[PDB]
């Protein structure tokens, strides 16, 4: 499913994610922009292998399984495919542990090329929140 911004905002928001350890709202909305375009069926895969899924494009290598990629470790106790569900439920759920890892949201390459430090709160401007 192709999110709309503001559609994403509510359901990211519903979800817990609005500052959830310290990130607002505008930041995730920014990673989700850039990282699928707001695609939940997005996929790429990497050089190692890994394959990235998801509006988050969440990596095989540590949280998820998808059959084909040796030595995953499944941080988040699911098959990959469930992270291309119109239902944005274990795709949160997966990105809250991965903000908890300790990098926070330098976890994603395109949220610490494109977002961070930016205006990101323009992410959310003109939502109903």
């Amino acid at each position: 499913k192709v999110f709309g911004r503001c559609e994403l905002a509510a359901a990211m928001k519903r979800h817990g994610l609005d500052n959830y350890r310290g990130y607002s709202l505008g930041n995730w909305v920014c990673a989700a922009k850039f990282e699928s375009n707001f695609n939940t069926q997005a996929t790429n895969r990497n050089t190692d292998g890994s394959t990235d899924y998801g509006i988050l494009q969440i990596n095989s290598r540590w949280w998820c399984n998808d059959g084909r990629t040796p030595g995953s470790r499944n941080l988040c106790n699911i098959p990959c495919s469930a992270l291309l569900s119109s239902d944005i439920t274990a795709a949160v759920n997966c990105a809250k542990k991965i903000v908890s890892n300790g990098n926070g949201m330098n976890a994603w390459v395109a949220w610490r090329n494109r977002c961070k430090g930016t205006d990101v709160q323009a992410w959310i401007r003109g939502c109903r929140l």
